[PDB]
């Protein structure tokens, strides 16, 4: 169960060149003599891409291609040149001032074609977004570390100096504000985008606890 | 003075393409036809860039860019490429299922070159740069920039720059103005230093001390 590549290729050692290449590329490739038989292929046994080689001039490849897209949405990579390895380049040491434009090879015509073939809080630490019922929220990285270390853990308490604490350890976080600043300023943009959600409760000199549902983290 | 660039191509149509293009771009092309001449050349009048093409009779380019290589770390593009196929393809529809093969352009070559190769604000992009030096200024560092240095002399309070890092939208951060002014003189003065250009004065305000801003 791999991607199957139709090659329309009538030259047969590139043929099977591409083959080789593509098959290496654990792809399942199959190879066509251009010509009527293209046509009935594609609509009883669809490929997952069509690799056709336009015989430039000729327009009998574009012509082809022409009618193959009438029927289906299938991806077509249209070979416009001759496709030829480099085995000169290989092994090749490539310095920071050497700079190599790829090559019209078989290894490239893979390589596009592996391209061509590819809790209402949510909380993304890759990116250090959150979003509340699907609503983004626009953070400062603070009241962001401060969002995500309270809706972590729901109900739990966290005094005023836990939290600075999670402030410290998260460098791209520089603060000259109070926490009490910052747990209003999150608050008042929570609070923008529902107000009928209890989020972030303050007992003075007990800490601030988060009211509301357990942060899902992507 | 513009960047000099050394064009070892065989082929004159491509060779001269390559040479239009180039010059095109404001640069400062020369072509040579022959592996013999380019190495002597290298030497007497070195280049900013060499775009070298890999296929080239006589002698082969990686040979002649491993003797290059040997004596200067000018940057070389290793060229493989030929003429662009209009007309054949010229004027037909390219879907999202659609993709091209095809070898690389001279005009692809050349926006591969390109890739390769006193206090003024330009307000649409949101830079700033000193004494031609660009400036890595955070959006409420580059607001007040423009803000002190449009009006130099002119006090402004800290409670007016708040109001401006406020009517900025880009503006978004947990510091105070005393830093923000902190670290925006910390860069200029990273800079040339002995230039004055902040000053700070505790509940009068900041001026800037410099000369005014030349915008976009």
């Amino acid at each position: 169960n791999t991607p199957r590549i139709l090659i329309v290729e009538d030259e047969p050692k590139l043929g099977q060149l591409l083959i080789d290449y593509l098959r290496a590329a654990s792809y399942a490739p199959t190879l066509i003599s251009h010509g009527d038989q293209v046509l009935p292929y594609v609509r009883q046994t669809p490929p997952d891409l069509i690799l056709l080689d336009l015989m430039l001039p000729g327009t009998d490849g574009l012509m082809l291609c022409r009618e193959i897209r009438r029927f289906s949405d299938i991806p077509i990579v249209m070979v416009t040149a001759k496709i030829e390895e480099i085995d000169r380049l290989l092994g090749l040491e490539i310095g920071a001032d050497d700079y190599i434009c790829k090559p019209y090879s078989p290894r490239e015509v893979v390589a596009r074609v592996k391209t061509i073939l590819r809790s209402p809080l949510i909380i993304d630490e890759g990116r250090f977004q959150a979003s509340w019922r699907g609503k983004m929220l626009d953070l400062t990285p603070a009241e962001f570390r401060l969002l995500k270390t309270l809706s972590h853990e729901p109900g739990k308490v966290f005094s005023r100096e836990q939290l600075l604490n999670h402030l410290y350890d998260d460098y791209r976080v520089v603060t000259d504000r109070t926490i009490d600043s910052h747990i209003k300023n999150l608050r008042r943009k929570l609070e923008s985008l529902d107000a009928e959600q209890s989020f972030i409760r303050a007992v003075y000199g007990v800490g601030y606890r988060w009211e509301a549902d357990a942060c899902r983290i992507v």
